């Protein structure tokens, strides 16, 4: 009914089964995991070693966003994808993944974009979708929010609940300890057995991204007869029912 500690990421971060492994630019300081320091260029992850075999969950991320007018990037993604550790152009990350994407994107690529960032997003693939950067994912995704969470004097929080078809994103960024609404969508079809994971990238631009702390909870969800007569881990990720 509450923490699974096997799927938080938890300072010191000297979890033991190694609960989560780091590369590319990732460092582990006492106060928090950086991925990408303030320099141009960077690609860091951090993924969990143990594959999440829960059909209902909320993972809570303490994360931190921050550098030195509109001149700074890339942002962070957080995962749950059937791969883990293979580095890539998104967000730290490879493209044409299988699984669901949280993208935290502070830098508009597209040139001529009427949207106002920091914007979060959510992009469900099976492999056979390509991430496009350079128009800030907008054809691949199935909702998203502006949310301003760079930058802040106080701590900033995301949810992300994923429920019997529903997967939610909600934000605490104002410290009022509240979570407010930013995505809520139905229809979408996740395995069990992917793994979470955060990664950051910075190209021209740079910023430090940082996780303070993941910690997943375990929802305790009545299922209908049917649905236990699946093979949750071998389901297709998938959009629309
Ligand atoms: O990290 C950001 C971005 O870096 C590279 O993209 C280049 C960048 O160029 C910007 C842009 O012209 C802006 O007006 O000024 C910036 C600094 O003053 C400059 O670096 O962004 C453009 C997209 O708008 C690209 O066409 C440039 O090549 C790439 O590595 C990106 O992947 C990355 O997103
Ligand atoms: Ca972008």
């Amino acid at each position: 009914e509450h923490l699974k500690r096997e799927h938080s990421l938890i300072k010191p971060y000297q979890g033991v089964g190694p609960l989560w492994d780091f590369q590319g630019s990732t460092i582990l300081t006492s106060q928090y995991v950086r991925l990408t320091p303030d320099e141009r260029s960077k690609e860091g992850s951090i993924w969990n070693h143990q594959p999440c075999f829960l059909k209902d969950w909320e993972m809570h991320v303490h994360f931190k966003v921050h550098g030195t007018k509109n001149l700074h990037g890339d942002g962070i993604a957080l995962w749950y994808t059937r791969d883990r550790l293979v580095p890539g152009p998104v967000f730290g990350s490879k493209d044409n993944f299988h699984g669901l994407a949280i993208f935290l994107d502070t830098y508009p690529n597209d040139e001529t974009t009427e949207r106002v960032f920091p914007y979060i997003s959510v992009m469900v693939n099976n492999g056979s979708l390509s991430y496009d950067h350079s128009k800030d994912g907008r054809w691949t995704e199935l909702a998203g929010c502006t949310a301003d969470f760079r930058n802040r004097d106080h701590d900033t929080f995301l949810a992300v609940r994923y429920s019997r078809g529903r997967l939610t994103v909600m934000t605490d960024l104002e410290d009022k300890n509240e979570w407010k609404n930013c995505i809520d969508i139905t229809g979408v079809r996740l395995p069990t057995g992917y793994y979470f994971g955060a990664s950051a990238g910075t190209g021209d631009l740079s910023d430090n991204h940082d996780i303070i702390s993941m910690k997943l909870f375990q929802l305790m969800v009545e299922h209908t007869p049917d649905e236990e007569n699946i093979d949750w881990t071998k389901i297709e990720p998938s959009v629309n029912f």
